[PDB]
């Protein structure tokens, strides 16, 4: 599974502001999710944003909306998976889904399962995906891996999409990754 | 393997009183196993409970018993695996087994092996499964995933079973997960 | 792969005296390797022991020799893999090899590759296998896992062989695991 | 996948001067990469070196060039993968690639994928591979192994190539591994 700007879509899973206080490393996950949003906008990659029950949970964080392409749709849902009817038009035109968003073990995991069933490759951006619980997040990644999803990072994805430093949009995406993505406790303390 | 209340069974492995002093995170595992017992009762999911040598090892912890459906069967065994004659008819009806309890590397692991041989999918609830030794538990999970068992968490499992906030039993199961399941030392301390 | 006393052999890899100063958790690995030596003797499981360059690295630690049955051969070698001509006949009569010993990333790993090629299932006893370096040991397990070897522990293996407390040899092998196996730093320290 | 000096090539990717201050464990990785370069020269294993945009990033670190086998090609590139036309003839002669170098999640990962696509076995030397970010490096290895790359270590590789202590070049390669390769924090802390 080799991602490029013409065979991939970005899915933004339920990144709503009323979650903030519960989600682990939420500020970092917003920062890094915005990088992927910008990258998708620069690389003309179709972006889908969902919102879980926005009547109670509010809408997508403003900063993320501000990076979205002019015609990016935002679909509301009560089903955990992002694979709802109005997303299928986008899904027919791509072979890869890049996934960011929250409750890795719920909406991100169920989405991942649905996309894999449909024969799509799923690229989970671990530094842009989190849960209320560290354990739920930790094992969400394992379940996604077991099922065949690629566990990747923001900088790996962004540079993987352009393939080389000669890419027409390399300088634009390089600006987004000038500083390393903020740490989200993914790397264990080292044994001496 | 997509779990729902109609294609799954809950298996409760040997969570007995005399194990309290020896099993790592025993109190936590009891709390979290009870959540899964409750979810199964709510969603009409058949529950099987076993006990190993109940005369020596005690009976199932009261907190767990108190959550069981009116006619949930409790079977005693000497075999490590829960796949014993009295459980065979339950297994014939289901495609998935949700697994909690102890002897992670013994009874839980051997149960897992036996179920996979029978063609069942196994969903090991890591935050509800433990051992006397941290090392035994850690590599039990690795052995299960190697064998093809799914390493999942209680909250992932509960919400996975309902699939969305419009499920008629969503509000009932939502009570079970109001607070995150207690930590059982599954996530490594991270470095900067 | 389901291990039992009639389908398995124990392979003891190069647990020699001069490694004592240059192996992480050497005393712990000897203690635990002796447990598997004991279990194999009790259960009539054929045991094969090797020695690499005994003139320059010393002989098998006395504790381990004392646990071997009256027969049990000790083969010297210069090749890293324990798969030398004298071991070929034992391998033909079994489907599983339980593996303990040192140079996880060298002698243990190469033995593992050779055995899997011969069509044998390999069960690596992680709490009885080590290296001079933590990194070499850590990724040795990952390499073994990748090739299809099972990463197991001493108690999991010993109890896995008997399958229940009604087994005629249960109480005899239970003696070997009354106390948990020594801790060889294999579990990540966890975040609060 | 059984590496020997006659079926293998060493790929050194983008270990250049301007990366020195922007790569975790750069000095360690250079020391360890030099061990593999020396081993390849000793064992007459074909070595290939790439440099990414050497106009801006400078050239291969002097110490590494000092050890290179006599007729070693060094190719420049802007594409992240080492799999460029000039490397094709080398790759048609081998079944195994040993990989060291930097942007674990960029050059090394992209090279790894390209190599695996060509039906080559990839041996990733984890103690000679790193990134600017720990998280990027950590998941680089995960993505590599998901794709089928072997995560190995320098000492495992050197000794794996010779097969035994009676190899005509064993004493020569043994000098390179007299001390353990410098630690790069790859093993999870288990005890403070």
């Amino acid at each position: 599974a080799r991602i490029n700007p013409t065979n991939s879509a970005l899915f933004v899973c339920d990144l709503q502001e009323k979650f903030a206080s519960n989600i682990k490393y939420f500020p970092e996950i917003i920062t890094t999710s915005r990088r992927l949003i910008d990258a998708a906008r620069i690389l003309s990659i179709p972006t889908i944003v969902t919102e879980q029950y926005p009547k109670g949970l509010g809408h997508t964080v403003p900063t993320l909306k501000e990076g979205l392409a002019e015609n990016t749709p935002i679909f509301d849902k009560t089903k955990f998976s992002m694979c709802i009817p109005p997303t299928e038009d986008t899904l027919k035109k791509v072979q890869n889904v890049i996934l960011v968003g929250i409750e890795a073990h719920v909406c991100v995991l169920q989405t991942t399962y649905d996309l894999l069933e449909r024969g799509l490759n799923v690229h989970v951006v671990v530094d842009a995906v989190s849960s209320r619980s560290h354990t739920d997040r930790h094992f969400a990644f394992k379940q996604m891996e077991q099922a065949g999803a690629i566990l990747t990072t923001s900088e790996a994805t962004i540079l993987g999409l352009v393939g080389g430093s000669d890419h027409p949009k390399f300088k634009e995406v390089q600006k987004l990754i000038l500083t390393s993505a903020p740490d989200t406790g993914l790397v264990p303390l080292s044994k001496l």
